[PDB]
């Protein structure tokens, strides 16, 4: 599943709901410590809505027990990621892996 572990503190009592759109800066490492991606060095905020499939479930459940402001690792096993398949250029196959997500604001 998802394991979420505090960095940060969030503000405690804004949670995402569904309908929302979060905006986060992550960091993305598999177990090998290799970096898979960073919206921080594409300086691109990822923004996503939850209830709509457009995450792996670890995210939407991970991210969904964040409020805004928090700093969580996100420790993602593959069936709550890319599986057996993986993302073949990013993902490798059966691939756990561990999110650094910053939750900056809700639009
Ligand atoms: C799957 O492909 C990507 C995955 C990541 C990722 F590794 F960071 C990653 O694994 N995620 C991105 C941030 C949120 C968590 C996760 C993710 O959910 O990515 C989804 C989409 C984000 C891809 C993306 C990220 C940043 C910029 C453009 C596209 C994958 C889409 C498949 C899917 C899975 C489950 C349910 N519905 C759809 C980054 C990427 O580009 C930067 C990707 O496309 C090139």
């Amino acid at each position: 599943g998802v394991q979420v572990e505090t960095i940060s503190p969030g503000d405690g009592r804004t949670f995402p709901k569904r309908g929302q759109t979060c905006v986060v800066h992550y960091t993305g490492m598999l177990e090998d410590g290799k970096k898979f991606d960073s919206s921080r060095d594409r300086n691109k905020p990822f923004k996503f809505m939850l209830g709509k499939q457009e995450v792996i479930r670890g995210w939407e459940e991970g991210v969904a027990q964040m409020s805004v402001g928090q700093r969580a690792k996100l420790t993602i096993s593959p069936d709550y990621a890319y599986g057996a398949t993986g993302h073949p250029g990013i993902i490798p196959p059966h691939a756990t892996l561990v999110f650094d997500v910053e939750l900056l604001k809700l639009e």
